[PDB]
């Protein structure tokens, strides 16, 4: 594919893990997008090396 990956995003605000598969990253935390189906999307942290669901409003596409 392309050596450049645009699937990375920044956390606009810390999220809350109300379940066991959600990710409560912090504000500004770097998160990777893995899934984009429905209102919630799946992603993974680049600093903690963990995967969890992340709302589509707390994270935006990098520019």
């Amino acid at each position: 594919g392309s050596p450049l990956q645009d699937n990375l995003v920044i956390a606009l605000h810390s999220y809350e893990p109300s379940h066991d598969g959600d990710l409560g990253f912090e504000k500004g935390e770097q998160l990777r997008i893995l899934e984009q189906s429905g209102e919630w999307w799946k992603a993974q942290s680049l600093t903690t090396g963990q995967e969890g669901f992340i709302p589509f409003n707390f994270v935006a596409k990098a520019n």
